[PDB]
């Protein structure tokens, strides 16, 4: 790939990616659901919300085809990619295992919309990641 696209892919998958983490226990799930009806669930253990949200778009890198479209609440896991990128042209055993996948890809669009916000996809995810980790 050579850049973040500017717009999302005409014709590539979406991953809407979430992870919920608990402080209490650092027990956390990450996951993923596509407009294509794909979904993934993960569960994780010595995790925090952040790790989460990297594991998530690590499951979306590895189960997708060379162009994908990524939508994340996460500023911090766009703005670790975005960096790289930037550098290019805290967890860095997740982060240097993202960047080897997205230097993989062919064509990546990755968008940050608001947590909580009743976006749809994200909104779904949000439910399959939270389950059994953050209460209702
Ligand atoms: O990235 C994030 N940031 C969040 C921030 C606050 C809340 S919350 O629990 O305080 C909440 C819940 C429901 C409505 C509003 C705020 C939940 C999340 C969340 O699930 N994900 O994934
Ligand atoms: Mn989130
Ligand atoms: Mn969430």
């Amino acid at each position: 790939m050579y850049q973040l696209e500017k717009e999302p892919i005409v014709g590539a998958e979406t991953f809407y990616v979430d992870g919920a983490a608990n402080r209490e226990t650092k027990l956390g799930k990450a996951g993923y659901v596509t407009n294509r009806g794909r979904q993934k669930v993960v569960t994780l253990t010595d995790t925090t919300n952040q790790k989460t949200e990297l594991q998530a778009i690590y499951l979306a890198l590895q189960d997708s085809g060379l162009e994908v479209n990524i939508v994340t609440d996460s500023q911090y896991a766009l703005g670790i990619i975005t960096q790289w990128i930037h550098n290019w042209k805290k967890n860095v055993d997740l982060v240097n295992q993202i960047i080897e996948q997205l230097i993989k890809k062919e064509k990546v669009y990755l968008a940050w919309v608001p947590a909580h916000k009743g976006i749809g996809g994200n909104e779904q995810v949000d439910k399959l990641v939270s389950a059994g980790i953050r209460k209702v």
